């Protein structure tokens, strides 16, 4: 049973089907038009084969359904027919900001400030309700044709919160168990504060196109990280960048996660909080597009 | 896909003589079995695997228990692939687990328990070695033989674990904008070995006292007490009954930061298991209790 208010109906009663616009983490997402306002909304699939675990699709539900925040995707309902699932989600007719980076080049320092400041406000709502986003990337920060900015595909949050559950289910007798095996099984191993470095990372991503060690295998970037003093990564090209925008990277970027601001101290921060910042500079990064 | 590369397509059947169900452990059922040519004597871990069944827990510990050449590990003779049913081969050990035992002998002395850690002790030192954790060190999983020595066995967390890796580390996407803690916790699980060096002190109480600490206390209720800061370690009963060598050795092996806990080659050179006395003798006299209490 995916979610209490399941729609138990075609989806295509409501709207039309216009185009498909590719997948995230899982299932396939295609913009769609409701059939009575003419409104354009995303319509995520995902095929129900009959002996799948809900629990995933469950958690990304719910955390969709309990979001009420202008920088995350607005959630309008899902839908069982004929085994697959439709979760019913705002569109942003710009698409990501990978998208628009690998047409337009390198965002500017002021976009990528904005960017920055309307990711952190919809970070800040997400930990302020115990939710992780996981995957915060340049793919998952959506631009609309009003220039404006909403984080997408809780896939990742959602496989994680199906794994904490099971691991929780089936942790077994724990009177032999190490304390740090018991509190990993409970409490996961690491915090909210993930996000932040990860915005970090993609404010890198946007100055450069690519975030740090992206010629790097996975495996190989995942050791890196974990040996040694390992070093937080840093803008490459000094005096294109503010002291501002350097140290914005610099404590986000911060190795500890005691130490690591939340996303509400980082909304007070100079590059974030500055004047100027409006939904105008992204406007101007899709007039590029065209011209 | 495949499941051993040195698997047996045959009948384990025309090779043993199947004697006694010895129970199961994780996963699987245990048989009792006697080789038709050599007349040894083998334990025989059956598991049902259908065609399209996910065979990497399977296929993980045949790895483990193959890869280990160690005497305080079971030892590995092969398996069969015969109808739909992974046949494991291993050594037997025929007093079973010290468990099997302490439920009827009463408790371990000390000396026992010593030996008992010291041979285990040895056992992690080299898994730890070739980067294997146990994670399930406990009487139920620690085999005595009929000459007295101490066997690791089940290997079935281990390989469920080491399983889940392979999986986690194949469908790792692109780990680019992924935190440190985030990276460790993918590449380590949030701990490490010195896991296995906690579970061997509670093991030496539960040889001491025929349970471990908190047994009566729900097990949901102990992971409530565990992850609390200000989380006390547990200690033997009565203090008078054992040595300060054998105090000092819970004390070190139930040291609650696992940055600060003994590895177990350090362990190795503790009183209580460097001593001059331990050998197989001292498990001799356990299982002549054993036959006529
Ligand atoms: C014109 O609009 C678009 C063009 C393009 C894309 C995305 C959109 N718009 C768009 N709006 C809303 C959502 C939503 N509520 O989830 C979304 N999801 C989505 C997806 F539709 C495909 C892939 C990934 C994802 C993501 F969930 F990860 F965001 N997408 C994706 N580009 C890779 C190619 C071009
Ligand atoms: C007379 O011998 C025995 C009597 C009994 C037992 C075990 C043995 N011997 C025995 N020898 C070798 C193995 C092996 N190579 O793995 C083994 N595994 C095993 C198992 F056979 C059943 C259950 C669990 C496990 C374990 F893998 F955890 F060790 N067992 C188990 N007792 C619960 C009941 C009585």
């Amino acid at each position: 049973v995916v979610d209490p208010d399941i729609f138990n109906r075609d989806p295509r009663d409501h709207y039309d089907l216009l185009q498909r616009l590719g997948g995230g983490t899982y299932g396939e997402v295609f913009k769609a038009r409701d059939k009575v306002s003419g409104d354009l909304v995303a319509l995520k699939m995902v095929k129900m084969e009959p002996d799948d675990d809900v629990s995933t699709l469950q958690k990304e539900i719910l955390i969709l359904k309990t979001c009420r925040h202008a920088n995350i995707v607005a959630y309008h309902g899902s839908y069982l027919w004929l085994q697959k699932l439709w979760i019913c989600m705002e569109f942003c007719g710009a698409g990501s900001l990978q998208d628009i980076y690998q047409v337009t080049g390198s965002l500017s320092e002021l976009q990528i400030s904005y960017v920055c400041r309307e990711v952190l406000q919809g970070l800040a709502y997400l930990h302020s309700q115990k939710k992780i986003h996981r995957d915060i990337k340049g793919a998952n920060i959506l631009i609309n044709d009003a220039g404006e900015v909403r984080l997408a595909d809780f896939g990742i949050s959602a496989q994680i919160g199906a794994e904490l559950a099971r691991r929780l289910e089936f942790i077994g007798t724990p009177y032999w168990m190490a304390p740090e095996v018991a509190a990993v099984a409970l409490k996961g191993g690491y915090n909210e504060l993930c996000d932040i470095w990860s915005l970090g990372i993609t404010a890198i991503e946007l100055a450069e196109l690519q975030p740090p060690l992206f010629d790097v295998h996975p495996l190989r970037v995942l050791f890196l990280m974990t040996k040694s003093g390992y070093q937080p990564p840093r803008l490459k090209e000094k005096g294109k960048w503010s002291a501002a925008f350097h140290n914005f990277i610099k404590v986000t970027l911060t190795k500890s996660p005691k130490k690591r601001p939340s996303a509400t101290k980082m909304l007070s921060h100079q590059l974030v909080s500055q004047p100027g910042l409006n939904r105008g500079l992204i406007l101007d990064l899709l007039d590029k597009l065209k011209n």
